[PDB]
Parts: C-alpha cells; structure tokens; sequence
C-alpha cells in the first residue's frame, strides 16, 4: 500500500486520524514521503544543531496548498519510526509562513498513548511545550537563509477545520 | 510485497522460517502489522515501564485463532528494525491465555546470528532467559487491567507443530 | 514501489543518483535488499565486533557481476534508516575481491548534507577516513573464514564509469 493514497484516513476523521510518521522525535534528518514511490527519502540533514521536538508526519488522503498532505506534529511518550503510522487526535493548530507561503502544522496527540490520549486541546499542555515547538519552526531553516514566520497557536477546532478542508481538497484531486 | 501474504515462509518451514519483525528488543512501542495495508502501525505505547525482551514479530503465510499470523520472539545479539525480516528456527513454545483467549508464542533463534544459530531447544538457554520472558508477558498488560496467564514452556517439537498447524490454517483461508 | 526496480535512478545519473540505504552507520546487522520482495532482510549479524563505518546501500536500476545492484558507502553527518533513500554523488571507487570475485564499492556523499555536499573527490577527505573504510572491508568477514582483498582507492571518474556500466547492464537485463 502507498501510505498517502492507499492507507485510509480512519473512521474518526477529521477529529481522529491516522498519521504516517516521517520524522522521529530527536532527529536531525529531515525525511519526507516521496510522493511518486511512497518510499521515505532524505530531503536534507538540518543546517543547524537542532532536532525535531516531536514525531512528525502527514495525514493520508489529505492535500494542502503546497500540494502535499497536511503536516502533523504528534506529542507522545516515545519515538516512532519513519514509515509507520499511528492514530492521533488534533488538539491545536500552528499557523506559519515559510518563504511567503502558507504552511500550517497540526498539533496532535496519539490516542493510543496512555499518557497523552486524554488531551483535547493545547491549552492543557505545559506552556513550555508550545514555546519550544514554535521556536523549532522559527529556527530550523534559519541556517539555510530561509525566513520562517510562526503565528499564535489556535484551538483544537481550528485544526479539525484544517484537516476537513484538506480531506475535501484531496477528494477533488483524486480523478 | 505485502509482508504477510507475499513473503514466502521459507523452504525450511516448519522448522526454519522467515520472521517479519514488528517490535525491536528494548522497545516500549507495541507496533503491529496492519493486516489490510501491510504497513507497520502503533497499536499502543505499553502502559507499564516495561520493554520487549527480544525482537518480536510474526511468520508470513500463517494463521491462528486470533485471526493473526503466529507470533514469534526471536532471541539474538542485536536489535532488528520493524518491517525487516530474518530467518529463524523454532526452539520452544510458550503457551498463554490473554483475556480468556489462546495466544501462544514461539520462542526462536536467528539462524544467521553466529552466537545463537546453533541452539536447537530452549533447555540450552540460561534458565533466567525463560524466566524473564514469562514475566514480561505476565506483566506487560497488567496496567491495562487485562489478565494474562502464562503456562510452562514446551519443547522445540511443540513449536514446530504449532507452526505447521498455522501454515495449514492459512492455506485453507486463502481462497 | 519496489526499491530496486520502481525507484528512478535520478535525473543526474551517473554523477548524482538515488541510493537506497540497507545498513545504517554503526550497525553490526548486515541487512540487505531481498530482491524478490523488495523488503529489507537480515542477511546476518557480523561475526566480528565491527560496525559499518558509514551508511551503506545500493543504486536503483543498476546491476553488477554478482547479479545485485551496485554497492555504495555514503559518507555524511547522520545515520539513515534501512529502506529509506537519499541523493548522493560518487566521489571515489574502492576495488575489492571477495572470495575470488569482483565486488567494488562506490564511495559517495549525500548532496543534501550541508557538511559533505561540496565534496567532489576522495582526495579531499581526511586520509584516515579512507584508511578506516579499507580496513573495515578487510576485517568484516575475517571471522567467517572468508578472504577479502581490497586494492588502492580510485578517483571520482572511475566511480562514475562503474555506475554507468551498471546502468547499462541493468537496461540490458530488463526484458
Ligand atoms: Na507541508
Ligand atoms: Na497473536
Ligand atoms: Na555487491
């Protein structure tokens, strides 16, 4: 199965959904889904001594402006390997601009992680969590001479709305 | 190739067989094969501070009561990544009951691991190995309020018999 | 997609090419591509207390004497997981004989690794790098009672030529 096209989004979508992990928490390797083959590829090694603050990936059968599936940061107890998928719930939305282009990130938790599965909204997290996440996106491409503007975090409902828009766009795209 | 259906069991089956690893030795992540897609998914993060004592997975083209392929714990020098497969020999059988349902585990070694490949039966292992394995299955779901009864370990021939029954059942299932 | 047949070699071939990683830097597990299924398998655990000095893999849609795709060692800042691919440039060739049979290795860098991407030829590397690599291949099968002769390293152009010969051979093979 191709992890973008062939993996279902999950019965609970847009609220609860499968996430295919591309990058493990703690990684300095920016892996990404290769859209054509469905394999995981090295996009680059990060240009700064920074690491992903959480497991990171995309939602199957979704589609955004940048012509990729929608991006998700998944907060949980443990690192998850690239190419594996998990079930997550959206708890917040982080709007950002990358080189003048819209690139929002979904903040999620894994609903099968007994520590984090009860979380419904980013306001419940230690405020520091959010601070670190924001800083990561402001920093991670700085040494590439690329500009990344991150805006104020938004509530779980803003993220569910984004996930829905992305499901609709994928559906129109499939022909 | 789908790792359950498309990977051969191996010429030496039931004695020697391919094992597709789902969980790496030392992991607190309970990954499993997603039957529909053939991808590896996060079933859950374990509810206790316990880790898998050995690499863990399933045998291709086999089928048991729980409608999964037969489970295998593979004892060897090194951790093996989820989604990769290896060649193993069955050396013992661990019968257990999980929530009133039969769920036996095969104890195996990797025949391509120069340290362990000579082993033919679990009686050769340090007795502690077996003690730890048993305890792991008695403990690992305890914090989920689920009951796991493990019985006395059985010899290599009992495991080969189980593997055979599971090959037969898979064959009847494929239609 | 099957990582040998279905992944493109890359527009820049023979100079720049996709590499599918089989073994991570630091590993004592000799994983290899299973040609039939496209899955990653444990060929063996190394018989010595040695580890791969760099990420290691093969080039898609190529073919050599041993009927495998051409082998590549990729020098970079970070470990890369088996089954993922990256873009590399060939910077040198290491000729060797394994049990009386030709088995040359390509020395490459990852062109998406900001530290190493500028390298064009092995003469630029610390001489020790090359010394360690050579020794690894002379040592890694010694405890299997197998003989491995490694010869003097050769320049980037010798490696590009090898990659080209291997692309031609693959093309003739596909029927
Ligand atoms: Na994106
Ligand atoms: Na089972
Ligand atoms: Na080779």
């Amino acid at each position: 199965a191709h992890p973008w096209h062939d993996l279902e989004i999950g019965p609970g979508a847009p609220q609860i959904f499968n996430v295919v992990v591309e990058i493990t928490k703690g990684s300095k390797v920016k892996y990404e889904l290769d859209k054509k083959t469905g394999l995981i590829k090295v996009d680059r090694i990060l240009y700064s001594s920074v690491v992903y603050p959480h497991n990171y990936g995309f939602v199957p059968r979704t589609l955004c402006e940048d012509n990729d599936p929608i991006d998700v940061l998944v907060i949980m107890q443990e690192p998850v390997l690239p190419g594996c998928f998990l079930r997550a719930r959206a708890i917040g939305l982080m709007p950002m601009i990358d080189q003048g282009e819209k690139d929002d990130k979904i903040i999620a938790v894994c609903v099968d992680d007994p520590e984090y599965k009860h979380y419904t909204d980013i306001k419940e997290l230690p405020p520091h969590r959010l601070s670190e996440i924001r800083r990561f996106f402001e920093d991670y491409k700085k040494n590439e001479n690329k500009e990344v503007a991150v805006n104020d975090f938004l509530p779980s409902e803003s993220a569910v709305e984004a996930i829905q828009y992305s499901m609709d766009l994928y559906a129109e795209y499939i022909l």
